[PDB]
């Protein structure tokens, strides 16, 4: 695990040198594409990537737990939705699987700690049935939080073998937005209520409970917030480990990964405490409509591309982006160049 | 053309009604899917398009013409490049040509105006060699303008009948971001100051003299902003034309069209006000980088979907959100039903 956070490799410079150079002589007015110019670039600059803007097999790699905190009513849902849901992955009539599909994308589901029996067809990489609830004490053991990073970390680079060069992360855990809102309490230092959301439709009534609630957690489990694995193993949960362990291998193995919404900036956070390097694979997809989303964003120093207002999670944000990613390498790749035509500018 | 615009349909509540309900039967918490669920039933709404959110055919339509403004200094490109790139339009290798194949759509380029003989492959629709300089008199004659909305209108509406189901709309003139700010101050009656932005780099120096030529066209043929066709003849273009003849032609069509930057959002205020009956057909895309692009915004009361910072136009932002249309439509029809789960929510 040291080991792996050793080897994240740094971006290469040059080949975003000769990205640059390439992308201002296209049949454009410089600077004319924006962040379409700014995202090819650093995608360039991606080790595995091969020096240029590509896009080969594309996975949204989606991880599923139950949490204790449902116990507190800090969610509508019930609790068996987490696995009803994620055997419906398998059957792809979910939101991630439609939108996922129209992409082009294939989704995995992981299961990391449903509290239920196992769901055939589902990876099984279950920790615990649901972690312990972070009202009144961890959701798991620094070892647990360890192991899972590791395992998978892993399982993310070992895609990479098999022509994955483009992932996309989500999640699916009932009360998950309680741990979420959490870590990005302590992650931020903002106040619970600033970043405390209605997550899947909780009443207005219902929410000072949940605020009370993260208050609570964070009390009672003092996370240290310059330590990521302290945060996560305190008042995270499985899913959001297992996110952040995607995030760990995607930059370990020097791809691309697409953030989702509120659940996965959570998760961006602890991985970006626990390794700064992993910072430059990262990329925005959405702008999610829960409350706290503004201050993790700015946190992470990320402006989402799209505006759609949504909050489902599923990774139906990232797998939604994903056509982006792939424009700026057609950019890249097919258009024709100034000098061809006799175009001279200034 | 009183004909045509009488004859532009409401939109179908009846078909939003029955799409609303089966948005929420979705497996999802409802309303998750925010802006994704709303565009649904907009497209629903259409009644060229059957009752469902559907696409068919998609087409990217560039109106390509000369502006006599050019001559004012307003613009750093070479004249000529209007011509040049229109010819590159019928390679292929431009931005919105690599951004349409991506999404699956073909681009119709048409010539309402430029200053150059006419290019082979190109829709030739010519009003004149480039419109007069709206510095010191009116881009053209009323009738002029007429004639042209008449024919675009009409040939947008014919590939509706060759299966096209969604039109995105697009330019191409150099100096063509002066007309613009032009009718985007008539029309919302903000300051040029306000509105006038840097379009293809022009650099920061030149910008008061733009700002005076705006002013200069406004005092000079005083439009009236109640007439929208008063205000597009007098201080606007043949491809801003053009461009407003397609959102006629849509609409009559009962047909979506996406609008693409700047100069699209110019337009579409003449459109809207020209019939304001157009307005339920129109889906923004993107945020354009212009200056004026907030005002215009919001006197369309519109919120893009996307923020990518772009300013390059061609219809290359209108191209980029069709997969978001699309996916709108998967959403609709492959996603799986809450009840078929056994899930039931409050
Ligand atoms: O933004 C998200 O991903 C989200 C918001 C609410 C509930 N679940 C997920
Ligand atoms: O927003 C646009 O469409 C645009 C902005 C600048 C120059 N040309 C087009
Ligand atoms: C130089 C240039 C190229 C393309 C375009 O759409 C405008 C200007
Ligand atoms: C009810 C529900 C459905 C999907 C989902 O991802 C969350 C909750």
């Amino acid at each position: 695990l040291h080991a792996l956070l050793r080897d994240i490799p740094a971006p290469d410079a040059e080949a975003m040198a000769r990205t640059q150079q390439h992308i201002d002589g296209l049949l454009k007015p410089p600077g004319s594409l924006g962040r379409l110019e700014t995202l090819a670039v650093q995608l360039a600059g991606m080790p595995g990537l091969n020096g240029t803007p590509q896009v080969g097999e594309k996975a949204v790699l989606v991880m599923c737990a139950d949490h204790g905190v449902w116990d507190e009513g800090v969610a509508v849902s019930p609790k068996i939705v987490t696995a009803i849901q994620a055997a419906n992955m398998t059957r792809g009539t979910t939101g991630v699987c439609v939108l996922a599909a129209q992409a082009g994308a294939k989704v995995h589901v992981i299961d990391v700690g449903i509290d239920a029996e196992p769901i055939p067809g589902v990876v099984n990489m279950r920790v615990a049935r649901g972690c312990g609830n972070i009202a009144v004490g961890p959701a798991m053991s620094r070892l647990q939080a360890e192991a899972l990073l590791l395992e998978v970390s892993r399982y993310t680079c070992d895609l990479a073998q098999r022509g994955v060069t483009l992932f996309g992360v989500g999640e699916l855990g009932m009360a998950n937005t309680t741990p979420a809102a959490a870590m990005v309490s302590v992650f931020t230092g903002s106040d619970a209520k600033e970043v405390v959301g209605i997550g899947a439709n909780l009443p207005p009534s219902r929410i000072d409970n949940k605020v009370d609630v993260v208050r609570r957690a964070i009390a009672i489990n003092q996370p240290n917030p310059r330590d990521g694995i302290d945060v996560l193993s305190k008042v995270g949960g499985f899913d959001l480990v297992g996110m952040t362990g995607v995030m760990l291998g995607a930059a370990r193995c020097g791809l691309p990964v697409l953030l989702d919404g509120f659940l996965s900036y959570s998760a961006a956070l602890a991985a970006c405490q626990i390794a700064p390097a992993v910072r430059p694979y990262l990329i925005p997809s959405h702008f999610s409509a829960e409350k706290g989303a503004r201050i993790a964003l700015a946190h992470l120093s990320m402006e989402p591309y799209l505006h759609m207002a949504m909050r489902l999670g599923e990774g139906s944000g990232a797998a939604l982006a994903m056509p982006i990613v792939e424009a700026a390498c057609a950019m890249f790749h097919n258009m024709g160049e100034l000098a061809a035509s006799n175009i001279v500018l200034p």
